[PDB]
């Protein structure tokens, strides 16, 4: 709800793919099609406004030296569209739209290869327990209980108490914590 607050919220409440794009977002100022869509209705369902997410896409664009009037020329209908398409879920995330080179979007367990993912969850530091856990599941195509198992180990609770299959659901589920 604060977009001052999106950095931290990254850390805690934001499922690896949301986490990953906003992530991507800030270091290259900009996100291709396939992530400015699921993570652009990721956090219009997260309750932001229209006004916060123009404010959100628009600031970050322009740190790329984006001209400001070309951002409202060739970015701004969508997200002010958008706002009168529905938050993706896990199993649109997962089976359509694969990444390719450049791409940001999609599903961590899904989408990034075994190394890859250790790597990542390696830097959020999840255990080296937990890490293996995610690896056997993933092989087994458990993508969501992956998802599931890393909830649990950010917020270290035994049991997630609820069956995965909305990253939105993942914020909300992780907010009635924290
Ligand atoms: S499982 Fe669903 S939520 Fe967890 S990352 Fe893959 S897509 Fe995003």
């Amino acid at each position: 709800i604060s977009l001052d607050q999106i950095d931290l919220l990254s850390t805690k409440s934001f499922p690896p793919c949301m986490r990953q794009l906003h992530k991507a977002l800030r270091e290259n100022h900009h996100l291709r099609h396939g992530g400015r869509m699921q993570y652009g209705l990721f956090l219009k369902g997260i309750g932001l406004t229209l006004e916060q997410a123009l404010q959100f896409w628009k600031q970050e664009f322009i740190k790329g030296k984006m001209d400001p009037d070309k951002f409202d020329k060739g970015y701004s209908y969508n997200i002010r569209h958008s706002f009168g398409y529905t938050p993706f879920s896990c199993l649109k995330i997962i089976l359509s739209n694969p990444p390719s080179q450049g791409d940001y979007h999609g599903c961590p367990f899904r989408h990034s290869d075994p190394e890859l993912l250790k790597q990542k969850l390696q830097s959020y530091k999840i255990s080296p327990g937990g890490i293996s856990q995610i690896l056997d599941l993933v092989k087994g195509t458990h993508y969501q209980v992956a998802c599931q198992k890393y909830f649990e180990m950010i917020h270290n609770v035994d049991d997630c108490g609820f069956s995965l299959n909305h990253p939105n659901q993942f914020f909300c589920e992780s907010q009635r914590i924290l």
